[PDB]
């Protein structure tokens, strides 16, 4: 069984799209999850890789590039072609001010459930963090949450730090309503 | 009285960011962590267009109306933070933040590395006014979430974030993989 890292193209908004949810799923917020497609099309799109969001896509076929999986028809670039997406990474530039330069934050990792436990989800960490390296960014952060500890030994498997002491903030749309009259 | 601005930062206030993240890293005791050099701003800093990457806001403080409370503020630093030697304005605290991608919502955010008031000028009104011109920009560039991290023994930030209508999660840890981790990973 063959794997592939490319980026994302315009061409994969659904599979992306499909992607988020089962994340938000597995996290159990999908009421959260309010992307479209159309929302996809029109934001990650607007700049070079790198310099902004950016996703890559992991590919499986069980031939050369050029497991029970019940939703492989949703999952095919090409209905002619052995190949699917398998799981992605969405990330961006961040900036460790300590550190006076910029680094990347992982949004989202996720290996959909027929395709894991065979090291394709250290395939994309790997993808990222030797573009880390090329880059020269100094530093990758990302958050998970308390009780999934499967990522968390994977992360801290792939030499990762998960820290108990910071905790997460937020201000949703309505509070910056909130403040906006202020 | 005392007038108050907030501005973008440009490539001559590099000094004073640097100070700024230098007194953060004081306050959070981790000193240790910090090898900013102004070098190293100047060459990061200003390479993209404001909002559209690291963005920077400074608080000003002037006694005279600004050239767009009566309590005196004794200041040691006050000469380490002046725009213009010649000029009573003197940069109080800062906003750092940048574009995230809350990618539940499938647009830009934005998300804040550090928002500080140098401790003479706290609890004065300022760290709100930061907060909200953060805000402020993220409605009319019609951002849908700002998030930022706050230590858990910092009561006093968790309490201006809570008033100021932030939800503080107790469930999200923090993930880092450092430089020498990441040399690791590139030999695989
Ligand atoms: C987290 C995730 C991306 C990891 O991807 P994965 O493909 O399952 O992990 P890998 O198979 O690459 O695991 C790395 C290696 O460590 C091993 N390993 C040991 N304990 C492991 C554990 N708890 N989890 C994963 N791998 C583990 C694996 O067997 C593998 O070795 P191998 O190459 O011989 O198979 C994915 O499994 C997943 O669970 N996605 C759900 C989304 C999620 O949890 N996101 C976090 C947001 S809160
Ligand atoms: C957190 C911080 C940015 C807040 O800045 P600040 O200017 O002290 O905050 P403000 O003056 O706007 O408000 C602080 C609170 O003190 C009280 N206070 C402030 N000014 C007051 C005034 N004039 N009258 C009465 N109470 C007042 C209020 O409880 C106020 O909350 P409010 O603004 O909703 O009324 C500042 O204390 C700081 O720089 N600390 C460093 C810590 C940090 O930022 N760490 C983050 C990473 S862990
Ligand atoms: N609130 C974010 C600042 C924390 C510090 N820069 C760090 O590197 O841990
Ligand atoms: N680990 C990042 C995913 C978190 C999720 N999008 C949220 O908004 O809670």
């Amino acid at each position: 069984m063959f794997s592939r890292i490319r980026l994302a193209t315009p061409t994969d908004v659904p599979f992306i799209h499909k992607l988020i949810h089962q994340m938000a799923v597995f996290e159990r917020l999908t009421h959260l999850f309010v992307a479209t497609e159309s929302g996809l099309a029109s934001t990650l799109f607007n700049s070079r890789p790198f310099q902004a969001v950016t996703v890559f896509l992991l590919e499986i076929s069980p031939s050369p590039f050029p497991i029970e999986d019940p939703d492989r028809e949703k999952f095919l670039p090409d209905k002619l072609n052995d190949v699917v997406v398998a799981g992605f990474v969405l990330f961006f530039p961040n900036y460790p001010s300590f550190l006076a330069k910029q680094g990347f934050y992982i949004e989202d990792i996720f290996m959909r459930e027929p395709y894991r436990r065979k090291g394709f989800g250290k395939l994309l960490l790997t993808a990222v963090a030797k573009q880390a390296v090329k880059l020269g960014v100094g530093r990758v952060e990302w958050i998970v949450i308390d009780w999934n500890v499967n990522a968390i030994n994977f992360y801290e498997q792939m030499g990762a730090q998960v820290f108990k002491e910071w905790r997460l903030c937020r201000l949703t749309g309505d509070a910056l309503q909130a403040i906006d009259k202020l």
